[PDB]
């Protein structure tokens, strides 16, 4: 049950990812064979739930690409449910301060380190108790990534980076650009300045920076600045744009 | 992406609705062709979730009937999710005061006007970013309808009616009659007085009054008093009652 | 595991039914409480499969109303599958002659009386072998109903009524009226003559006549002539027409 | 509408249960015929939601075994939704004190007794308004069981037992053992001591004690100590362990 | 209930299509807004059934793109079922001769023209009997497209082209190339020759030629030769190829 | 994409299986970790279809246990569909003679060897065209097992064994006992005699015998006789019987 994504990040190995919003275990398997280091199953902005996360985890399982899951909110209940179907790496939206970051971490750990609910007998996570000593091994293989997505989050970043158990800090540019007054224009220089400053600040604390960006040149820039988990595209967009451009080339 | 239901309410055009509790994209399509101005996908009291709301929206889409969604609660996370699958008109249950009404409005609006989370590449709402100016146009096409459903809510109605972004106020007679101590009996005179008083107060404010009522004579009365979005039946009831009546017209059979 | 629909046909007690085409286990439950003697899960003209039939059977189970299933065709493999999920009364479409009726019967019976495939350990039908002597009891609780739906079938009614194991013969007025040249108009005198003649003919053989008809006055006539399983409405129609009438009472009118 | 699990509880009848985590209406039906007094549909630790709870309730309905549902948390909204699809017995997780217990009770009762939202017309719970007088009878048929799963809850037990409407108090050994420093080892003597003490307090207060324990010898011990709703197995475990043993018997030794 | 795809083929307006194998009503909607003239819901080689076809038809409905459905075989029962959920254009696989083509036609028509079973009260196709005189109007709005996919079928093309109610003839290049001994790869001179001669012959008969090909240069060539329904890509391929190229630009490789 | 089950049978290595009729990708995963050599997804007597077969194959994929699928009938179209979602080993019910065996084989092979329809671009089987030279390599990794389940099939067994592409012959005791006149009692000596004779006959032709039997003593005997793919239990039975026995230990009375 070693979490290989977590190990790679701790080792400073950059991981290239794809964001999955098609909410299908079928297209998930198709994309699991595409060569990405990680895949993000989006429970916040795509029509996923615990049940569809489960089937996408099952589809992805035999492939080299590692799954990461975003809950719809920093909710300990939903987090519990996602961990039990086998989620080991979690990308938590809208973490605004160190207290919220701490609660995200505590939501993933069994007592006394946290408040994760115990139900190993019926969890896929323990393979229904086939994994020996699962309850003693689980906490150390959880990888908690928190999203900073507002000015308020930026103010609290130094404190957030001091929270033990926060393995990575992810910058959400859509939300950040909107909160900064540039909605839909994360490429704006003021937003970019905040993003670059944050990436360096995160890496400088010895934690892993991450980000999603559709511009491949920006993605390379962030990697140069020390980003360690970079999502470089989104499935819905890849499909829609490729389809539209094809139709257009035939005058449809 | 302009919200035609919102525009109709703003113009003062009465809209006749059916409540959908069958939680099926199939029956949703069947009912979408029946001639209603609006259909309510009930996420509060029917076994719906974000995924089933999506398929019902897809089913209804080619028809003129406009979808409205009731979330299970005034919860910004659920509202975010419903909006991203394409919900533009929301009927929020159990809005008790103007602070709650304001929170419902803010949940539907992107910053700085609200706290709606941004995920347009993934959203049916933006047609997966096919709408270039989606983020700039979205707020103005959201239609927030708040349900007042308790004695407490009725006391707060004047302040609720001043909340910018509340486009309509809907009276929920089942919850209201129960809160008033008349469960299952909205026909009661004290309940009817609170309802009529509320419709008139809403009307005078310039916002749209709405209500659900299965009694067609009451429905007509409410429309006469100025109600602008009136749901006049429920799919489960229509089906059950028509089926029960039909079986009964044949009754028990003689053994021969 | 007694087939009470079958027993009622044998008692001579007419059974009033509703046709289910909403293809939902939720609306199936709602309608199971509506007071019908039987409910037809339509696998031919509604978007059902073996899986949705199963969930509809589960939904209906605690209610008095008895389920009947129409497969999409007289196909022994599909029939095998529907029986294993627990179907005991079948309404087979487009049965054109005695050969086809015999094949429908044999599809429902274990050897040597037929060719039903054996898989009781897996089957809801046996409650996963919880029911003792299931394999020895099952054949006799099957109720085979065959639809006659064309001029050819009507012509061949006498041979069909001689088939052992055919418990009832059901007239399908939509397909019949179309085949007769009156599509959409089963109320045509020529179609009604064929229907009434058939009902009497079936009644006389000792087998049960059945029919689906949305006109209530016609239904009462068919009952008067001896019909024993009469479906008197369709869920999709009841809902659609009720919704439409309601909207209209508030529209232009 | 009569809640027979609640009735049994009030009569002091010990009820033997099976925990369901397979999240399937198909295996639910198979297990509903197995002879258990009750079945726990786990909304907290199995991949269930309101919709799958509904289908499992429909599957279980015609059997004697009574359903109990664990919501994922003490959340009035989820509780409202679970009640409307027909849940009458709730096993609420992580109830830490008396205030939380009272809020669980209030979430199940209509005004003016509580805050349960009213939507009887489209609820399976009322059979779509086919149950009279549903709204007047519903509150009394709700059965609220609260789970005590931490040292804090154990400390607060005396006060929790004083909450009207709490019909039963359930000890969660997995969560309790972890909270006490023995994760994966509820067998441990000190955990056992805490469990046995709680059962006594509960029984002596006049409320029903409950527990889940897969070790049958410990189950029988808890029953002897006065526990009244005891879940003695988990479907996933029964299936996994049985399959593993079968495979191993055909492998080396 | 007017079948506009049929009307386009009859008018000689070339229709550009995309093949749908993702078997999802969600991606079907996303693709329905991409600007194609038609979309093929593949019930033969993708994990679809009558129920999933229905949901895809519903997702596609409000968009201009017209749905076409390939059943898994020329089976009148499956055809009956597909039609009742609202399919009006069928792409029937492995039609080998004129008799089989005629049987495909008859499966889509009510008596006396065919053997389609009558179930209009519960069919989406009639909008649950809201379309007045549906039973009298339905036949003329059915569009039957037959796939020729073997050397035998190619030999029988002249006779297949003489079958009334066959509105179009589609060449299946993967199956045809396999039958010709090229193991599913149609990019050989002799396969191309067979395809091109067939397109010309179909068009000269006054029927619509169709084809699926992922190579855009070949698609353009087939349009130049008179093909009227050309599918120019497959959803699974577009997605897989787009994703793999993207990973490869960051060094991430699956090859 | 090598079929390891097929290779095992060829090598004469016995494979222990579990029959899956719970029709769930969730329980399929749970049972995939249980230690079996193979798992039978039953499309004939459990409520499965191509779509549910697909999700069970996906669930099973990262485990050692190899999937086998039983179609509902020897139907080329259904076989085509099952193969495209990734099925490589088929257990075909009610194969009665050599013509039927030969047609099962042809249904699994691309031309010229068979009539399997070509749709590689959208098949999980080819992993959407990532498996190089899939169409050229697919035929040799297909494993065709035919079920003999009637007296007629028994009579025709020698010719069935003489059809190339038939990799294994499976005896279906429930159907066979019924056709023989002992419905529900496979244990009857006359059925057992037929079964044992068939097993030796299959082994002697060089091909792999298989059977399903829930009685573990009988299973061991069939293995001793040279059966090479033996299913020793059924998921639904395992679960129902274990649950019932548990309830009964606490007082449950029928
Ligand atoms: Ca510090
Ligand atoms: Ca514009
Ligand atoms: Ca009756
Ligand atoms: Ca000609
Ligand atoms: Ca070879
Ligand atoms: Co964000
Ligand atoms: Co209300
Ligand atoms: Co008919
Ligand atoms: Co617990
Ligand atoms: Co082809
Ligand atoms: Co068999």
């Amino acid at each position: 049950m070693e979490n290989s994504f977590k190990a790679a990040l701790k080792a400073g190995r950059p991981q290239i990812g794809l964001w999955l919003g098609l909410s299908s275990s079928y297209s998930a398997e198709l994309l699991a064979g595409a060569g990405f280091d990680w895949l993000l199953i989006d429970g916040e902005h795509a029509p996923n739930n615990v049940q569809t996360v489960l089937t996408q985890l099952q589809a992805i399982a035999p492939y080299p690409s590692q799954p990461v899951v975003a809950p719809s909110w920093n909710d300990p209940v939903q987090i519990k449910q996602l961990l039990d179907v086998g989620t080991q790496t979690l990308l938590v939206p809208m973490v605004q301060n160190a207290d919220e970051a701490r609660e995200a971490v505590r939501a993933t750990r069994y007592p006394p380190a946290g408040i994760r609910g115990v139900g190993s007998a019926l969890a896929r996570a323990s393979r229904w108790n086939r994994i020996p000593d699962y309850l003693q091994k689980a906490n150390d293989q959880m990888c908690v990534l928190v999203q900073i997505e507002t000015r308020e989050a930026m103010k609290n970043l130094p404190q957030i980076l001091d929270v033990e158990g926060v393995d990575g800090v992810f910058i959400g540019p859509a939300d950040l650009s909107a909160d900064m007054g540039y909605a839909g224009n994360p490429q704006h220089p003021e937003v970019q300045a905040a993003i670059e400053q944050a990436i360096v600040q995160i890496r400088e604390s010895g934690k892993a920076p991450g980000i999603l960006i559709a511009n491949e040149q920006l993605a390379k820039r962030y990697l140069e600045l020390g980003a360690l988990f970079v999502a470089v595209g989104v499935d819905t967009t890849l499909l829609a744009r490729a389809a539209e451009a094809l139709a257009a080339r035939f005058g449809a």
